[PDB]
């Protein structure tokens, strides 16, 4: 898969598990269209999102759904979720791993990108 | 004001200046309408978005205009912005100041809420 | 001051208040040497460790107590402290702040350097 | 291994390569003894510095050399090295992985603690 998430809970230490996420990809009219969607593994990993075929050049977001994590876990957080906006492809296919770190009133986003 | 943003650039080691911030609130059909914008100062920071009155309880989005910003360094970024996104609260503490740290392939943000 | 420790709690999203921070400096021995100490304000903020005449090149180790932090609002943490080990440079500018974000299980700490 | 690191670059998008580690393990006497080292490999990671056996419950240093890394790549960057200063195995054995995440002002790391 040319696209995974990865996300990890900073207040256990622990991979966050059986986060939804849901990802989006800019239409031609420049709204956005469902383009995958899935949960985390016990792993706190998301995997086959998408495919080489399927995942063309264009900007994508994903969101992360941190607010239903944390209400879960019994925590008031303070963001809605986590969003990473970015261009994909645009100097051919490239593996993203989009990995996020989650608090409940912070987030951070990190991306690597490898060339397969 | 109840809302202030504060950016930094982890590269330079500085505050990021100049960086285009957009504002948003959540309209009942589930678009999202303009609602404040500026530049953030030398400093890193925008102030006087909006006012006690105006910033009602409701779904907020910031956007922080990142790739502009390394573009105009010469650094090649991954995101197109970072986004924000949370429910303001009244019975929340009075004052929201959203941090930002960033990096050409990472960001942070915080929240720090008080009175 | 040359020199000032900000620090900020990511679960609770607020000002770390009364945090312990301990400077040193690196002595010619390679031992760290008490430098400067206090405890964050209600602002998460620690003023006037040293002075201009004090802050003289060297390599500093600021420590930020942590685990102290948690363990006061009760939660289990896993760092003893968070370090931030950097040279000081004259041909830098003048101001270092350095910041932290407090997570139990993670931190981050960043440098502005600022005229 | 109980203990693996792992490190990426905030800056380029990808694994921090060839970083050196250095562990410490707290004395009895209250200095700090030298427990293992290692370099991260081409995914960033550096495995087997310690075993179950060696890895006894103690007050570890985790020396992750970040401004050698960021030199060899014509950056001056803010930090001598980044350090991280836990407690292990205080309840039975656990399996630790610290990472970091780097960029030449700023550095961030999280733990992530599992139990085998
Ligand atoms: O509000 C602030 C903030 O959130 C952070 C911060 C955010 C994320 C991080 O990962 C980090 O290391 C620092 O730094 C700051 C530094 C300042 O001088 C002033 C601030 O107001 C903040």
């Amino acid at each position: 898969c040319p696209l995974m998430v990865k996300v990890l809970d900073a207040v256990r230490g622990s991979p966050a598990i059986n986060v939804a996420v849901h990802v989006f990809r800019k239409a031609a009219d420049d709204t956005w269209e469902p383009f995958a969607s899935g949960k985390t593994s016990e792993s706190g990993e998301l995997h086959g999102l998408t495919t080489e075929e399927e995942f063309v050049e264009g900007i994508y977001k994903v969101e992360i759904d941190t607010k239903s994590y944390w209400k879960a876990l019994g925590i008031s957080p303070f963001h809605e979720h986590a969003e990473v906006v970015f261009t994909a492809n645009d100097s051919g296919p490239r593996r993203y791993t989009i990995a996020a770190l989650l608090s409940p009133y912070s987030y951070s986003t990190t991306a690597v990108v490898t060339n397969p």
